[PDB]
């Protein structure tokens, strides 16, 4: 990073082009450069390169994941006045809310659609159950029912939650990181039914993002389940399709895991003060993120000015439809534990490798591995009387560090006075 430019990472399937339209404008009153970059597996290089300070100013993500950045130390928080807050919904900033604190702005509301192709089917299934039909009568033609991406277990998780599977236990506005709701009967039920699928031959476990694509965007699949920003390249497209409910599940709605694009700021960065100018003033406005939806559409965005006119377009309005039956994803910092946990087990279980039972147990296991965290204390590091010592204080509770060598360094880079009487040992004491 470097003061008085900004860099900005979002992700490869999003409207970076488009973006970069409102980093042209910004530059173009400010004088401030914008450079927009989309590399890939970035929600994993962000906390890597963010420890070797080369990360971006500005990062783009869904909120899940946004926690866990904030908890380690990497996120700014965000200084947002009452009336720019009351530009966008309430529930938005509900999202990127860790721990009473805002980490991150709203930008758009996505949740996965039921995709069809109108010519090759007029009325879309209301249920899962009735699809191994649908793909018999549509092999008879030469074509398939029914392809998406089976790689990642966003996709899936509609289906493995509509009869009860869960992944956190939320009681009381909290969520037990030790109640994992992976290998219930609700989420063997799904999954089970998604390797049937596969097994009856009406899909193929190997399906990824850009075969299910392909295969929809050419008229070869009747079917397929995505988010509002894939409908840029089936308009460009010659397939004639609709938006719609996700089937039900043993009579139950699909209930999809629902994110909140949000953008964060570095805590690392040197130009917090730009960024804020750049997300709050240009992107966060009507001619903001209609440069980016343009490109990419962004589902049901954030500010209340621009979504009301926006959700006039019935797939706008079936994007919150299909939100409103799923649920927000939580952002706590185990989201990253219980998403690797459920890719394994769906890969395993399509491909045959494991029984579902088997993978799923593995799953229920793995997401509520406990994980040792020294990080819960970087608060104390604030309260550091000098500079040298709070930044000794960050890198050492971000390093991995055992418990002694975490006490010993703070000795070393962060005594100034006896322990006893320096208010960061005694955060330290009450807290580690
Ligand atoms: O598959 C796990 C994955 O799901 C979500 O990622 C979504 C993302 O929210 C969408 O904007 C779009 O990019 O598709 C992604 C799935 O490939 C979670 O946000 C992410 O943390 C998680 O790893
Ligand atoms: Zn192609
Ligand atoms: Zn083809």
């Amino acid at each position: 990073t470097e003061e008085g430019k900004l860099v900005i990472w979002i992700n490869g399937d999003k409207g970076y082009n488009g973006l970069a339209e409102v980093g042209k404008k910004f530059e173009k009153d400010t004088g401030i450069k914008v450079t927009v970059e989309h590399p890939d597996k970035l929600e994993e290089k962000f906390p890597q390169v963010a420890a070797t300070g080369d990360g971006p100013d500005i990062i783009f993500w869904a909120h899940d994941r946004f926690g866990g950045y904030a908890q380690s130390g990497l996120l700014a928080e965000i200084t947002p006045a009452a009336a720019f807050q009351d530009k966008l919904y309430p529930f938005t900033w509900d999202a990127v809310r860790y721990n009473g604190k805002l980490i991150a702005y709203p930008i758009a509301v996505e949740a996965l659609s039921l995709i069809y192709n109108k010519d090759l089917l007029p009325n879309p299934p209301k249920t899962w159950e009735e699809i191994p039909a649908l793909d018999k009568e549509l092999k008879a033609k030469g074509k398939s029912a029914l392809m998406f991406n089976l790689q990642e277990p966003y996709f899936t998780w509609p289906l493995i939650a509509a009869d009860g599977g869960y992944a956190f236990k939320y009681a009381a506005g909290k969520y037990d990181i030790k109640d994992v709701g992976v290998d219930n009967a609700g989420a063997k039920a799904g999954l089970t039914f998604l390797v049937d699928l596969i097994k009856n031959k009406h899909m193929n476990a190997d399906t990824d993002y850009s075969i299910a694509e392909h295969a929809f965007n050419h008229g070869e699949t009747a079917m397929t389940i995505n988010g509002p920003w894939a409908w840029s390249n089936i308009d460009t497209s010659a397939v004639n399709y609709g938006v719609t409910v996700l089937p039900t599940f043993k009579g139950q709605p699909s209930k999809p895991f629902v994110g909140v694009l949000s953008a964060g700021i570095n805590a690392a960065s040197p130009n917090k003060e730009l960024a804020k100018e750049f997300l709050e003033n240009y992107l966060l406005t009507d001619e903001g993120l209609e440069a980016v939806n343009k490109d990419k559409p962004l589902g049901a965005v954030a500010l209340k000015s621009y979504e009301e006119e926006l959700v006039k377009d019935p797939r706008v309005a079936a994007t919150m439809e299909n939100a409103q039956k799923g649920e927000i994803m939580p952002n706590i910092p185990q989201m990253s534990a219980f998403w690797y946990a459920v890719r394994t087990a769906v890969i395993n279980a399509a491909s045959g490798r494991q029984t579902v039972d088997a993978a799923l147990a593995a799953a229920q296991t793995n997401a509520a591995a406990p994980m040792r965290n020294p990080t819960d204390s970087l608060y104390c590091c604030d309260r550091a009387e000098d500079h040298a010592c709070q930044n000794a204080c960050k890198r050492i509770l971000m390093s991995k560090k055992t418990e002694m060598e975490i006490v010993d360094g703070l000795i070393e880079g962060c005594k100034t006075q006896p322990l006893p009487q320096d208010p960061l040992w005694q955060c330290f004491l009450e807290s580690s």
